[PDB]
């Protein structure tokens, strides 16, 4: 983050020198039509006036992703303000104060939710799509957070609290999943892609924490359903994993694609796992049925590895 | 404050985006003027540079916006870690470093200067009034701070030092009470005319906890003077609080003026508590006085909220 | 950092309003060109056009100029966290975590590779030199954390990591070594170039404990290295030194010169002492000669001070 900090300063000093440069030839063009004005002379100082404001907009646009960055760093601190607070109130559980520390959790809920409005729309606005995979790489952590607090709830005995919470989540996951997915999908290099892709596996395991936390809960029926949202996004990421590894600009992305989707099958297993404590070994089986059919895609892809 | 982050950003991106199609209608007015020219049709060309600046002025205003409400949210973090150095130099009292305190509380007293500087300058440039009263939230959380600094100057025994302290964070109340002041008179919508009078209201109750704490100290000749800043702010904000229910968008706007109504009423309380205590019982009759002029001006309100 | 927050957002708001001025006259002369052209008139036109895109670049300038100010603050911060992770990591030591401090320290080293290339960025594109000390400043305790953080490898055995570690810092203090020459070197006042040259004397000393902690660890053939890099810019400093107090504004900044160069001296008693624990006498007793030339220089400074 603060390196991109770095980047966007540096190309928003080089854009600034250029448009100073074209603020002098701007100065210049004044001298030239002083001098003596023409019919057809004016188009060519009209160049200048264009290439002007577009010096200006140029810089108003990597002033603007400094900003991002800026807002980007600054996001990050706020994350680490609910971690320090969730910690905080998880020492309040331990050392006794378990009714204090709900009036923190409901504070750092807030706050989540600020920071995720935040990112958002840092997310939204974002002419690098680095900016965009860092304010989604700080999304997943708020709701990993936001995961944390509905276990201390549950810990705490609010079960009811930690539902609202975890539904709270699962809208999130969705959210920057689909930021993720468009993210892959308008890739131009495969690096943003498997970027991407390394975050999405990370949603999917936190809708698995999710699913376990609400069988903990007794919401056996909304785990069923969350587990389906991570069923489906697993099937979706797979099907990034193997296009990547596919059109591999180097062998380095298949194989870290060939891990990523050996996690896939592991957080697949951990579905059927968990869909068995539920009840629905019927759609466990059949989860385990994707897992032989993603395993089989990783050992076509070791194949061209080797191939 | 995050939230504001987050406004401020798209805001930025549709300007931006705004922006870059005048940029686009200025080169395509480079080919309507490259086929031919005229005397007028100059004119109409004209009109996109000046839309083209004028897109690029509010781009360089949102920017400017934006830069403030990130000026605002690295504030906050300041003050903050100001919290953390006085609760750090609070154990270094308790646990027996009395000395080494010192040097954390003026630490974070320049800190607490500097983050001032920025705030009031962050109010000053306001494009938004909501960039002045999140500024004017933060000056006050300085201020409170800078009391429980002077606090713990008196319980380390330092009255000389607190006293100072307390000098500070009076004419730093004054200084933000005037800005909330003049947010409220130019309200345009009676919500953020309440906003500051919610933070007049503790700026009072600021005030007063200074005025007790000067009373420790044992300058009861300075209190009094504090207090009677606190009693004719009270009567500016009632001033206030009465007219913003007067002219109620929403009665719950009036409601929540008769709630602030009744905090000066009972921070009138302690006014005349704090001013019996230092001997002035004449002053303090005065000051219950003015507290059943406010009564008055609650009911009043409250038989509106009824008839 | 907080006070530059301030001016950079004062100077802007400043450009901004002139900036909607020039926009209002900009539209005038829309006005004056509708009623009727002219070949000369419009010459006067664009002398608006020009200071109104020359406005636009101010307020660009000092909108960069504010994001770097926000830059320097969100580092400061980054500086902090990675202080609190250092502690931690030293807690970890002492508690009995030997090990997993390792990997907080190995993060607190690609944290504070990352807030070096922002301050590094930072610094180039730095269109007041009070932004580049600023950044400067940071560097230097990120250096000092970096020390700190070879200290700890070293006490939990870790030499070999403490040296690259120490490697490290000793190439990070030559980079912000040039950076603080090239400030004094440019320095329009006299003051700027005081300030380079306290942080030079702090990267002296940083320079020093290198050595120290390089000799703790066996490394005595490169802490030979280190002291004769720390000599050198000793005598840089020196030059800088006494050619800040022979132009003096204010005979203040003599006397602040006078008390760097006795710093100089014993830091070079250090450095000879050092030196004496490595062996070389020789180069010692020359380390000693050179401090010698310092004292005749402080000597003669104080001489002015009273003549």
């Amino acid at each position: 983050i603060m390196s991109k900090i770095a980047e966007t300063a540096k190309r928003l000093a080089d854009s600034l020198r250029e448009l100073r440069r074209i603020l002098e030839e701007l100065k210049e063009m004044l001298e030239r039509l002083e001098k003596r004005p023409d019919k057809k002379v004016i188009v060519d100082v009209l160049k200048v006036i264009v290439k002007a404001i577009e010096a200006s907009v140029e810089n108003q646009r990597i002033s603007a992703s400094n900003q991002a960055a800026l807002a980007l760093a600054i996001a990050a601190e706020a994350v680490k303000e609910i971690e320090e607070d969730i910690d905080r109130a998880r020492k309040l559980k331990d050392e006794g104060n378990k009714e204090e520390a709900e009036k923190v959790l409901r504070k750092a809920r807030e706050k989540i939710r600020e920071v995720r409005d935040a990112l958002d729309a840092i997310a939204k606005g974002a002419g690098t799509p680095d900016i965009a995979l860092k304010a989604a790489e700080l999304l997943v952590r708020l709701i990993k957070l936001l995961i944390e607090i509905a276990k201390l709830l549950q810990d705490a005995g609010n079960k009811e609290e930690a539902e609202k919470v975890l539904r709270e989540a699962t809208e999130l996951i969705k959210r920057v999943t689909e930021l993720l997915e468009k993210i892959a999908k308008n890739s131009d290099t495969p690096e943003l892609a498997l970027r991407a892709a390394e975050l999405l596996v990370r949603l999917i395991k936190l809708l698995i924490e999710i699913a376990k936390l609400l069988q903990e809960q007794g919401n056996k029926e909304e785990a069923e359903k969350v587990l389906r949202e991570a069923t489906k996004m697993i099937i979706r990421v797979a099907q990034l994993l193997v296009k990547i590894a596919k059109n591999s600009d180097e062998p380095e992305l298949a194989k870290r694609a060939a891990e990523l989707l050996k996690r896939l099958i592991e957080l697949l297993k951990e579905i059927a796992k968990l869909l068995e404590e539920e009840g629905n070994e019927d759609e466990a089986e059949k989860v385990k049925e994707i897992a032989k059919i993603l395993e089989e895609a990783v050992r076509e892809l070791e194949e061209r590895i080797i191939g």
